């Protein structure tokens, strides 16, 4: 490949820091989160599961020393999602783990941004009764850090939910996709976590 | 660059996959999919085409391989798109071949997870007619792999649209944008699909 | 790590690109975006601040050179997001400086496309007051390439808003959210802008 | 064994590389992609997913150093897919993670070339509904690297799609198995990412 | 030519490097960046798209070899960039694909030290409304790293915007010509982005 | 991207100037200066400091080469702020360091004209006290280069202050912007410095 | 075809280089360049952008090894420029990238010498204003290596401009063609850099 | 002429090879013989001698060196026989010292494939005698290598031989004419000799 | 299909050539071209360009080599223009690149000759005016070999031009279509090169 872009994984990767939030300053890390609703796959009455394939697009800036001095090189470099610290960020109420339809690849640029986005599958808790009907359904999952407070790790978002991106034929029609911040408490803890609530309103075309 | 980064996208790159979904095991992948909706560049009433400048965050994850044990080590490299497989997540009624605003970056972490996330100006089909009026106008288009049935990939999505990064004085101003996920069917397969019909409704300022 | 693996970082990031647009010819570079709102935060009645914790799916496709020729090999690589260009997009209307929650990671893919997913903490005018009512509150925000006009860098969105990783207990319920593309203009320049209009309805649940 | 042989394996494995792309100049690395459907298994109404046996044929060159002078020696040798980098190609829109049919060996050259086929069962959307209509359905899915853009991993096939192998007497008959190479861009970033989209048209025999 | 700059290039290329960073240590990669503003070519009002013709100078330092002993001999050699790698620099808010004027060639020097120069038009969101008044109109456009995050890519400038070249009867006059660099997180990623955000006031003279 | 517009960047950035100020002949640079008051963020009776939130139009025009000959390309190109120079324009009595909403991003134009427009939050000393009063309350702040006298640097203004932008329902009402521009002496130096001062006038609604 | 021909080509390019300057002694490699300007095509008032077709004349010799003794044969061979190093020639200011009118093809010489003339569409910055007055407009573009400093590459021309294959009835007539060598500095280097500034003065007939 | 094609000449000349036979490896060389009888001139009754007019057409490949890289120029070019090593093929029974009717000129390939056809007039030995009856006479001449042995020199022959170009109104009529390649031995050399007889049978018409 | 079809195309691609001109002995290649004008699409006043949608008819003779004894079997094959060589014909003064109408296959027969005919849109220089009047107007365009001379490719064209293709209702009525060949000179070469000119009078029915 070329020798410049070699360089430059192997010192950020091989120097430049383990898992450890690199940040000593007054940062919390913002982490922008935005829902490509791709498709609603199927739906169990009996469960009241629902199957929604999403990717997920995380955004982040992690800090990076620049060592050997940047000449025009290699701007962006792609390397596995394992070799870099990602966001917790969950689904609160899956029924089961989540399946990964992509390859774990996230693209790092040297101001230290880096874009990360899963293809997920996801079966989550709502009931589908009076999917047929006009009104339709409606569902809500929260995505949001399990662990981090909102001190820690601050969510963010551009806009409501990406629907572009639905497939056409698919067997349930989208009504609204909707991707509203908000910020609640638990028992457990004094501080305030931020999730994501997807509401989606679908119903069979 | 950092030695210890270093080691780590050689060993990836080099050793650990070609294009070839790596996981043996009772999993199919799901793609987080995201829309943030920058702007609405252009309407065009004779052609019925509108254009928009959006950004789609992928998150994907991919098995790898760890092999040199782990040390606190670079987290996150950052590699070119080009070398890790990408989900075809396909615009259904693009107008035009989508043209890329950004560099093809990938961040990718130690767990495997990818975040991908590419700026993108698409044109779609949609009637501009009447986006003068108070009621505005509505448009769809929907996202979702071309090839893959809802077994192989699976969308999902954390929220509606994220309207956050909006350009704020747009041509058009937005009602509401919404990332619906839904699964359908073809003549060609059995198979359902699943796509994310992002739906956008906006008007004139 | 790879040796394979090893090649391909090091060719990308140290012979094939400095900050520059690579492609010659008649393209713009398109940029998906999505948000998933993770949580709202917090709200400041006094200040007319409000807190989101999101995360940004980017995703663009960058022009990359093919070189030793491509064996079946490491797909997607993560890197730094520093090691490669990463757009612009910003937050029209922040109080502060958005912090960053997550590693700047970015996965990139051999065919250049890029996920970049950072997740952010950000402060944003809009006025609070009404949260408790049945109503609740409108904010809204753009985001969009502060320098880049829409010939530079088209914006696209998949969905409306990915609201699934909504946290469950956030203390601000969604009432929808939504990202409408939008094009616009301003007085410095003729050429049209785009930006994602994030418009979020919520209220104290 | 042979201990020529032997000598080989352990120079490369021990000596000769790891997770790191090995070449420093102008290369980027392009990896031969090709498909040949053994048989579609399935098809799922309700799901929308259909179920493909493939196996994938991957080609890249490696760079390997020559140390010990090669004498008439033992041309290829097999190792285990853990032991040397792969490529991150990934189907863009799989249901489920894909299964693994084959060992996980891949033949290395003396060249650096290396060829690894897998074997999967891949679940992807697709409406299945026409199926037994003369017209029959069509499918897409598109493989590509997930973090490489097209600057790191360019993708390039041979030829249009490997029916030789399919099963005579399989549920489904073919109607045309496509691949196509194409580019396009993804909102995260500004890069090229290059995928090869495998359109199937098949019906129920 | 001369025999004695003949070796330097083959030495450097055929065996000093693939795309791989070569700075094992403690070193991310510093890429200086400046734009040389050289016409602001078009406006376009409906599109709200302008057109900048720029060339940018990027400047990095990649490790290289030194192998045959030094002898005093040709301190600087051209190649196409395509040769080494180059950095990911991108446009965030490009609406097309940014097209090259110059040939891609790039200067390297034997400290490693290399220089390249390409000479773009690039079309950017950016609204030219009021462009006639004498206030005029601000566009911002940000350039930096997609994938690399402030850990492996560090942006540097020198000064803030280089009106000399600008061409004397362009359309357009130039108020105020800015390159401030800045940090920022993604909600993908933890880790700090850096970007050089382009702040161009300019009005009709 | 387009490769016309590719050769422009590259070009004025790297090799058409560093910081030095490009005008050999007899000319002081001007710089227009106009500011948009987006909103009065909050006041603080006991700090008696006031925060604003801005953005500032700044026009410049910077001499650029023409060197390959311009043919109909692009115009305008968006380039960070950190490739060029930009003015010392600083609010002479503000509290803490003004922090940066947008991307620093900035148009050029190919008449060597620049437009950079910063939005920005800034806190400066003022008295809120009675601000309830119909009378309401008057601040000032004076914003001119810091180093530089009239004679290196003049400030032009348009107009008196764009209200025009300013929030619909923000905390304070405004009674009147102005900007008047004047040159004033310092005890260091005998010339004249001229500064824009921005006196506002606004009660609580 | 001649067998005696068909050996050599086969040998010149089977055995005889590839992309390396085989000039080991005392010389810098120079090329002849000569414009020969078929027509000016249009003009682009708003754009400032004019298109001439040019067919551009280049020689150069390269240093052959005559293997076979060289018998009367097949003195000159035609072949692809692909088969062959080409000079990085390239205009300094051109809008977009230039197309190609002509096969890519270059007669070669058993000295060495090779003739290679393509045909170009180019588009460059010019403002057309005051075409149709009688003093008519005047436009310049310079052509010359990017890369190549005055050292590697040295530009020579026979005379000032080709009218003669100018259009008859082409919409501008032609002033006077020139092309004036000249050698220029940037800041990057310190070495001399040589190029073909093109001087065309026309107008409307 | 074309410059081009003046290097290739003056490269494989003066650089590329003096008579030795380029080829270290394991190749003897070929050399395709093929005879145009154009006519029999005269017969000689008393001394038994006849005359032929034949062009002979010899082809042969040489090594050449590519050097400077091959571009699209001219393919063959023509040079004099003297310039390069032509083969010692000679009539085993010529009364005479052969003359040459034409320029001794031949073309050269690329791939090193050159082309000589002299023309020239013969007289062997032969017996006229009975060339008025039906019966006719025949006669025989052998021509080949007379140093070479088959190891050094292998002959070839495409056809038995060309009586198309033989004279309409030729003294003698041509009953047949056969080339056969045969091998045999002499009494100085253990090695086998390959000539190709020329069996010509002819009467009088 | 047919595997004695399957042998043939096989052998022949596999094992009988790479781009090499297979002819040794005397002779050049002829190539014959004829046009079939389909329509002329449009006129530009401005750009006085003219577009013709055209299809070229190119034959040629390889050489091929029989191996297999040819049986009774698929005499002829069709393949794609990529695997063999085809002809540089270009049309000397278009404005743009041409693109391609049909698919890219060519007939090829057992005797070596091929057929292959492309379907093509070309702009190319043309004067409109006087396209209204009953005189109408001229255009020439030549269309010939870039760098093949006479010598080495022979143009040969079996009619004038082809007019019953031609569209009924087209915009332009066609005067008379003419193919003349001719041979001319070039400054670069001595050699003849040999172009059809095909000149098309037509005028707007």
């Amino acid at each position: 490949s070329r020798r410049s872009r070699s360089e430059i994984l192997q010192d950020v990767l091989s120097r430049c820091s383990p898992l450890n939030i690199p940040i000593e300053d007054d940062q919390p890390v913002k982490v922008s989160f935005e829902y490509s609703l791709q498709k609603i796959f199927r739906a169990d009455v009996e469960n009241d599961e629902v199957d929604i394939g999403l990717w997920t697009t995380l955004v982040w800036k992690d800090r990076c020393l620049n060592w050997f001095n940047e000449f025009t090189s290699f701007k962006e470099l792609t390397v596995p999602i394992a070799e870099i610290w990602t966001p917790d960020i969950f689904i609160f109420d899956s029924v089961g783990a989540p399946e990964i339809f992509s390859d774990k690849l996230a693209r790092v640029s040297q101001d230290g941004t880096v874009t990360y986005v899963p293809q997920l599958k996801v079966r989550l808790s709502c009931p589908l009764a009076d999917l047929k009907l006009e009104t339709g359904v409606t569902c809500s999952l929260k995505s949001g850090s399990w662990t981090h407070s909102t001190q820690e790790l601050t969510l963010e978002v551009n806009a409501k939910v990406d629907l572009g991106d639905y497939a056409s034929d698919t067997r349930f029609q989208l009504l609204n996709a909707t991707q509203q911040v908000n910020r609640k408490q638990y028992p457990c803890c004094p501080e305030t976590y931020e999730d994501t609530t997807l509401s989606f309103t679908f119903r069979k075309p």
